[PDB]
Parts: structure tokens; sequence; C-alpha cells
């Protein structure tokens, strides 16, 4: 088996190119994504930050949520730059959650290991969660910051 091999491999896609986090929603409502950032773009770039995803109900948003009046067009954002470490900010009108616990909006907070964060909230029934996923792979080329492409 060759040709047919390569395409099983097709569906089962290595996850770990070059992942930051994940996003995971355990109420039930929006489709698992992973959020990635390339290394070479985050060692060239000297800044405070690098890439940032935009989360909200617009189909811009580096995240599509649904149709959640509760939620803003771009609910939630998160920025990585740190050195490894991550950072989310909160971008909705109402204000965006950890733990139960409501953050500054357009504040910047360290990234947590599975990590949630929730949104919409304003009625018990109308609260959306979503639980990050830090990729360990990724904190370690970010710990060592090797370059391999030096001529």
């Amino acid at each position: 088996a060759t040709q047919r091999f390569l395409i099983e491999k097709f569906s089962q896609e290595q996850i770990g190119e070059n992942i930051v986090c994940r996003v995971i929603c355990t109420t039930g409502q929006i489709p698992i994504r992973d959020l990635s950032a390339d290394i070479s773009q985050v060692l060239k770039e000297k800044r405070s930050i690098k890439k940032v995803w935009t989360f909200g109900r617009n189909p811009a948003c580096d995240y599509h949520l649904g149709n959640i009046s509760r939620l803003s067009n771009k609910h939630f954002q998160i920025l990585l730059g740190e050195d490894g470490n991550l950072l989310l900010n909160d971008i909705s009108t109402n204000g965006t959650w950890l733990n139960g616990q409501k953050v500054e909006k357009n504040s910047n907070q360290l990234l947590s290991q599975g990590d949630e964060i929730t949104v919409g909230v304003g009625v018990e029934s109308d609260i959306l969660s979503l639980v990050i996923f830090i990729n360990d792979k990724f904190k370690q080329c970010l710990e060592q910051n090797k370059v391999d492409r030096i001529r």
C-alpha cells in the first residue's frame, strides 16, 4: 500500500505543526479550532505581540462563534508574544469570563493550562464557555528558540 496509505494520512492530520493554543467548546456550540503561529515570525518579531486571534460572531474574526446576542462580533481576542507564554484579551461588549471570574475588558492576562473562557454573561442559560488547550510542543521550541536557516 502506497497511494492508498497516503490517503489515510489525508484525514488524519498530525496536529502540532506550529500550534500556539487550542480552543475547545465544552458547551457544545462551536467546533474545535487550533490557534497557531510561525516560529520564524515569533523569533523575528522583537515586539510585545506577534500574532493575535479574534473571536466572536464576526465571520472575519479568527474564530466563528455562531449567532448569540449575548456575544459581540469580536467577543474576545488572544495574543501571543511573551517568552513562550500566551496572552488572552477580552474584547466583548458585555465582557469575557475566566472560570466564572470576569476579567477586565481589553486587558491582557497570562494563559492557563486547559484554561476556560466564559462569554455571553447576563442570563444563566445564555452563557457560552470555551476551553483553551496549550500546546506543550510549541513551548519547547520557544523555550529553546533555535535557528536553522542562517546563512
